[PDB]
């Protein structure tokens, strides 16, 4: 793990320079394709990409797990939904499944701690049957967190070896917006009220209780904002940990990772905190309809591409952005050049 | 033409109701897929769609033309670029060509007034070799405008007959951001300064001259804001007219049209002014990096899906959004239902 972290590669400045130059000579006014150009340069800097914006196979990794904090009345979805929805992922009827199929990506469902019997078809990396209730203690032990990071990290890089070049990250876990908010509050220093959202349709009247629960989690655990693993293990969850581990794994493999929404933003804060070297490999997707979204993105210094008011999770946002990435590549590779058209601009 | 306008169908409220109901029962928390749900309902209301969000063939219509206002020093791109780039459209090396191929759409290049010899391969609907210099008189005659609207309108609906169900609109014309701004100023009532942009990299120092030119166009022509055809013929251009005509044609055929950027917004203002019935068929794509973008979108009451800081035009933005439309359809049709999972939510 220390190793892993130490071995995350820096972006290739030379490939990025060549990229920029090539982009500038394309059949268009310089800088006219904006963020599409920026994205391309960004991809070119990623070592696992072989010095050019490329997209081979794509995968969406969905980390599933239950949370003890559910018992605090913070989520209106029945607890069983995690297990149910996880099974559905195997059938391709879920939102993420549908969107991923549309993007030509494959969905990997990972059980990191669902409180139910094992689901055949799902990758088993179960830590425990649900995590601890952050309201009265830690979500898990530091050890547990590090082990899972490690394990997920490896699974992630191993995929690279099978042709995957683009990852998408997501989750599934009733009550997960609670630990997400607590993390955000901690890393960001925002008061709970400012970051606590409606999650999966929590009635406005139940909001207040959700805020108190977050403050309690923090008060009791005293997570150290300067230590991402500490924060994750205390007020996080197994699914939060898994997502962070996907990020670490893709970075180590020098590959790009598309974020999803709020939950993913929390994970991303943790990752960057643990290893700043991770930052350049992250790509935002959409702008989540969760209340704490703006705060979390500001701290990541990220501006998503899509404004869809989505708040489903599962990695559905990450899948929806996949075509944008491929577009940046197509632009780079298939557009003709000014010079060939004998076009001269000031 | 009066006919045409009179025959634009109203959206099907019954199909939209059935749509909403179906969406609400999907394997997700109600309203969780946000704008994707809204988009689906919107498509379901379109008569040419057969009561459900569907996407058959897709086409991007690019309206090309030259403007006399170029002689006012408002554009740094050489004038010839229109003709050159138009030819390139036939070769598939352009930005729009590249993005459309990526979206599985076909590009239709339409010459509505390029100041050059005819380009083989391009659909010829040339009004004249470039339009009049709006700075000292009208762009064209009212007659000319109405004829082109009519002609483009028909071409557009005829495609529907060949299986096209989704249109994308775009342009190509050096100096076109000038007439675009003048139109915007007129329909919107904003001062020129607030709507005049850099266009294709116009140096900041040359800005001022661009603003004066817009004020002059308006002063001299006295276009009637309450008459879209009047505005178009006076301070518009043949390409602006063509784009408006695509909109009218798709509406009449009860089909959806994806807008592009700034130039398209100007056209859309005109269309809605001419026929409010057109509004429900319009779908924004991205948020253009042109200065007058926010003003124009506000008046259309539209919020684009993509924030890419693009300013290339050609309909490249419209093509990039095509997959979002298909995503909304996939969502509708392929997601499973709560009831089948025995999931019950409050
Ligand atoms: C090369 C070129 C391509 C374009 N496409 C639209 N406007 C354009 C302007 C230039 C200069
Ligand atoms: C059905 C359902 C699906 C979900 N996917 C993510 N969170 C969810 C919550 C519910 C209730």
């Amino acid at each position: 793990l220390h190793a892993l972290l130490r071995d995350i590669p820096a972006p290739d400045a030379e490939a990025m320079a060549r990229t920029q130059q090539h982009i500038d000579g394309l059949l268009k006014p310089p800088g006219s394709l904006g963020r599409l150009e920026t994205l391309a340069v960004q991809l070119a800097g990623m070592p696992g990409l072989n010095g050019t914006p490329q997209v081979g196979e794509k995968a969406v990794l969905v980390m599933c797990a239950d949370h003890g904090v559910w018992d605090e009345g913070v989520a209106v979805s029945p607890k069983i939904v995690t297990a149910i929805q996880a099974a559905n992922m195997t059938r391709g009827t879920t939102g993420v499944c549908v969107l991923a199929a549309q993007a030509g990506a494959k969905v990997h469902v990972i059980d990191v701690g669902i409180d139910a019997e094992p689901i055949p078809g799902v990758v088993n990396m179960r830590v425990a049957r649900g995590c601890g209730n952050i309201a009265v203690g830690p979500a898990m032990s530091r050890l547990q967190a590090e082990a899972l990071l490690l394990e997920v990290s490896r699974y992630a890089c191993d995929l690279a070896q099978r042709g995957v070049t683009l990852f998408g990250v997501g989750e599934l876990g009733m009550a997960n917006t609670t630990p997400a908010a607590a993390m955000v509050s901690v890393f960001t220093g925002s008061d709970a009220k400012e970051v606590v959202g409606i999650g999966a349709n929590l009635p406005p009247s139940r909001i207040d209780n959700k805020v108190d629960v977050v403050r309690r989690a923090i008060a009791i655990n005293q997570p150290n904002p300067r230590d991402g693993i500490d924060v994750l293990s205390k007020v996080g969850g197994f699914d939060l940990v898994g997502m962070t581990g996907v990020m670490l794994g893709a970075a180590r493999c020098g590959l790009p990772v598309l974020l999803d929404g709020f939950l993913s933003y929390s994970a991303a804060l943790a990752a960057c905190q643990i290893a700043p070297a991770v930052r350049p490999y992250l790509i935002p997707s959409h702008f989540s309809a969760e209340k704490g979204a703006r705060i979390a993105l500001a701290h990541l210094s990220m501006e998503p591409y899509l404004h869809m008011a989505m708040r489903l999770g599962e990695g559905s946002g990450a899948a929806l952005a996949m075509p944008i990435v491929e577009a940046a590549c197509a632009m780079f590779h298939n557009m003709g050049e000014l010079a060939a058209s004998n076009i001269v601009l000031p």
